[PDB]
């Protein structure tokens, strides 16, 4: 509907912006100003009715443009811009009140004989003031100005209008009784100073105003000298409900900032552990450089907000995908052990690292110790120890960045024979025991290619040589699972299956555990495509197995004479 | 007042929430786009009641479990997908369903893109999307409520059929790809049924039985399979996988593709310990491989006298 | 501190300000102003500004501490609309003031102290205590002990594992080994070795006089004595106990049957004070397992210093 | 309903039923995980997966609010260590106790 209709404006449009802040303006014009036109004035005198003329204009030009605002849906939460949809919205929010209030009350009391009770509509303008929390609403949405504090500047404001009504209201009580018991009203035995407030419908606006203001900002600070106090029964019984309401509102004054003060900031959290642990370091008698390094570590918890991960779990894990992928990628795609590697699986680890910071010369793994967990190197320099004599600084390469570690512990469940130790700040990145062997599962052939990495990368790095030794083993050991689904698939009859896993990369003349080699299943089963396919690969034909069988053999006993003139061929 | 004041406010809280997101946001430079998103999905949780799931971790696992039954499971059945499939299969999707709710307009996925995500609509419309020569999007359906996206991507195993993006604040259970793969790699039943279920989609979508699969029928041969995967196994000698494996119900008398058992295998490698188990398992005592050998034959040839007491037992 | 001092400062302040608004009136009309009409007892404040100057601040500072704390006695108010505006402006302002004073305060008493703490953790204990019916010698035990956990401040150790085990190490290595390294069982070692000692160790302060090891158990944990005076029980089984030998600060309990497989040799009954450095005898193991040929030593050093007392001989 | 244990994870706990009615559950190849057994009060798992060295042989859920008490894996091999011919007690209680629950025999 935003392009179907013309006239609907954005809630958020710029133009009907600056005249929200224009109608806000003139909300707390009109929402300061209706109590004194109220108390101090028994009828508006013909010098100010220009400016009720205006007022009012004001408020019904606000009316027609609340008839052409769209709105943001609350259930769709996507912006409405049905005009009937619009006008039904506000004609049963807040229409009707904002309606009455625009009314020329000030020239319906002034024709209609002076009654004195349809004055008491011009109160119906107060809620004009709803235009003023609306705005507090949306100042409290955004992150500019902390919520409580906001929470405080809204009670303060409440108190300004609170007062505010309260010394019209009890002027407006004082003027309630004739002129000829003003000797027992509030004002009318007033006698400040030498001053008496005698003919209390004589002095000037301003005078009379400021001592009713002045008695209401005592109250509600509950000074209260007593110079200026309440001598009727309605003054007292306004006093009361004032008194009362004020010290609600007061109390809740003190707990919004006090709740400020105790949610604090991190800054106070950061110098209270600083201040125990200096307590610590003064007991202890520690040493000046150690001093300054608990420190350092202390402002590394201050300052490294990396939990707000924690947070981003509630958006859903499309988006926590995509800001993985792109803090995270071109990292991974540096690290030699991930290259030959396909896209999806790159992409699937992307999503599930973690974030880790440590401050130099700490420790993150540890030999001997069974880690279930794989760490990337982005920024910074990393250092392992394998302790090979007596911890004889027996460390390892620097771990720079763009590479990994504890990969091996993973690889072929190693505890993990070094001790890593960071020599700078650095970016690691953390990846589950579960997680990355379930990927790998899912990724056999990019986790073949993982060692097909290893091995070059451990060659020349000599330090991860020994393990890369191991993983050899562990190579046989995924070769002997790969060697047999190559058979299992000739002999199933998924020959395009079985050119899948050699495009992957299988090696054709892997044999079986027990020396039978793909060749002699498919020369068994009499599949002449796939005998043909396999010979073509480089499976040997002439290999017998453990029991004296060799591929001729096996075409033979098949009696497949396809297959027998294929390998004699 | 001070106490009910300090003790929380929901604004409050999801404000904290925002300003911790924004100082994450700040210092990795995400892109306005992208921060736009983050920030009306945290305010969407503002209302989604994020703390109910926070909450939901004392709530025992088992009782997220009837909860997730009794919500998820009415709306997840009428997704068509899943009519006639076995409510086991159901119980075990409604469990690891994760609510996640969606401003308009935010493109949750995307046409030709890796899909780890099935999604079950349940309240909302959203938009299938396809690329054109240009660029522009094609608009090939409106999702309504009580229907699911990502699943071409996920049992075709191709890209994205289309681009899904919500005209309207919608509710959309996920389900990662991975753990759904592997329960239909269980439920042998709801495989092939769900195979039906989308196999009349093929017959009124060229995309879906262009890319068809295989699973199912290699699950016909799957025992066999494992049964493989148990007699190398075997062969390792680590009692403890090679348990597991029985332990998945892989009855050593079970064979390979040429007849061969876990107690020839035993035989041959020396494994009279492995033997012993086997024995207490009771593999069918003269096995035949399709070589026609009876476990005997390699256990002597191996001439491992534990071996051949045992099986001479 | 701060936020009193600006108190100080606005009440003087705001003291000079309402004389001085009393003084922006000629003297004409002084009894149109706050203190020119001002008659307190006898004394009449008729000539204000001929009036000594430490009479009439003082008055005005009266006004702005008692206005301070909105006691508001009356009998010094505002008269003029000057002074009456002034007040109204200074009365909001303490008013804003006052509550940031008692937030801070509240801030202060609400973050605690190592008292309250312990007096939680106490009443926790004791409520334990008397929910399973201990007994009162046992209740007694556990108290004291807290208590001296607290009055040690070791319940503050319980910060350091958040700081780096690096720095640990390092506190570690300026403080507990200096009385390692004057324990002989360790004598001729590695530095690196009892490095790794000290880095696992505890600190374990006791009441002066209390048992904490028994002969015949099975050694969980290794207790240097650095500081008090022990001693080591041997009860004869007719049941009649026996003190073999004293052990005092840098003497060392457990470790006899922690290096080998045999169970508890003595009791140790704590005489004068006991901060023991805790060694878990399983984490004593592991850095004997290492095997970087210090225990291989250890083994020797122990021989060598098998004569301590006859228990040992 | 509480999942104390799973078959095939190692558990370091020899968890003694006391206060309560366990379901120490199994799980099979149709996907119900058919109970191992139903620890009442009095009664005891976890040492079978602890004394041989093993995983939990089975996947612990919960009848009712069981009482348990934990004893660690490394602790009780340490204990065991130490006194051998009381845990060789042990092993012969644990066969002629199990033939009575043909699940735990």
């Amino acid at each position: 509907g935003h392009n179907d209709y013309k006239y609907i404006i954005h809630p958020k449009n710029r133009w009907y912006k600056a005249w929200e802040m224009f109608i806000l303006v003139w909300a707390i014009y009109s929402s300061l100003f209706t109590p004194m036109e109220f108390g101090f004035f028994r009828g508006l005198p013909e010098r100010l009715f220009v400016l009720d003329i205006v007022g009012q204009i004001a408020f019904l030009v606000d009316i027609v443009l609340q008839f052409f605002v769209a709105y943001r849906d609350t259930q769709t939460y996507r912006t409405v811009y049905k005009p009937t949809r619009i006008a039904f919205r506000y004609l049963k929010s807040h229409f009707l009140m904002d309606f009455i209030g625009c009314f020329p009350w000030d020239l319906i009391y002034k024709a209609s004989g002076k009654h004195e009770l349809v004055r008491y509509l011009l109160w119906i303008r107060l809620f004009r003031v709803r235009k003023v929390v609306e705005f507090f609403q949306r100042l409290e949405k955004d992150t500019r100005i902390n919520y409580l504090f906001t929470r405080i500047l809204k009670l303060l404001f409440v108190e300004v209008y609170c007062t505010h009504t309260a010394a019209c209201i009890f002027y407006y009580l004082a003027t309630t009784l004739p002129p000829e018991n003003e000797g027992y009203t509030w004002i009318g035995s007033l006698k400040l100073g030498d001053y008496s407030y005698e003919n209390f419908r004589e002095i000037d606006l301003w005078k009379r105003y400021t001592t009713a203001l002045y008695f209401a900002i005592v109250t509600m600070a509950t000074v209260g000298y007593g110079d200026i106090h309440a001598v009727n029964l309605r003054e007292m019984i306004f006093v009361m409900i004032y008194v009362s309401f004020d010290m609600v509102l007061g109390a809740y004054l003190i707990g919004n900032i006090t709740a400020l003060i105790v949610k604090g900031s991190n800054t106070e959290r950061f110098r209270d552990k600083m201040n125990d642990l200096i307590s610590f370091m003064n007991r202890k008698k520690l040493g000046r450089d150690l001093r300054s390094q608990i420190t350092g570590h202390v402002r590394l918890q201050y300052d490294s907000h990396y939990t707000d991960t924690v947070m981003l779990q509630d958006i859903p894990a499309s988006i926590r995908a995509k800001i993985a992928q792109l803090l995270y990628l071109p990292y991974i795609k540096k690290v030699p052990l991930f290259k030959g590697c396909s896209t999806e699986f790159i992409n699937q680890i992307v999503i599930r690292l973690h974030e880790e910071y440590f401050l130099p010369g700490e420790v993150i793994t540890e030999q001997g110790n069974v880690v279930d967990h794989l760490y990337f190197v982005c920024e910074g320099l990393l250092e392992a120890l394998v302790t090979k004599t007596d911890g004889s600084e027996e460390s390892v390469t620097l771990l720079g960045p763009h590479t990994s570690f504890g990969d091996i512990s993973i690889i072929c469940n190693i505890s993990q024979p070094f001790t890593v130790r960071v020599c700078e700040l650095c970016h690691l990145l953390r990846l589950d025991k579960q997680s990355f062997s379930n990927i790998l599962e899912i990724y056999f052939h990019d986790g073949r290619t993982i060692l097909n990495n290893i091995m070059e990368e451990k060659e020349s790095n000599d330090r991860i040589k020994k393990l890369e030794s191991d993983i050899v083993i562990h190579i046989g050991k995924q070769e002997a699972e790969l060697a047999l689904k190559v058979n299992s698939a000739a002999f199933q009859g998924d020959f395009y299956q079985l050119k899948s896993l050699i495009r992957s990369g299988a090696d054709p003349n892997k044999t079986d555990y027990d020396g039978r080699s793909p060749l002699h299943l498919a020369a068994c089963r009499g599949y002449e495509d796939i005998t043909l396919f396999l010979i073509q690969e480089g499976v040997d034909v002439n290999l017998k197995d453990k029991f004296g069988h060799t591929p001729l053999f096996e075409a033979v006993k098949a009696g497949q004479e396809g297959v027998i003139g294929l390998l004699v061929k």
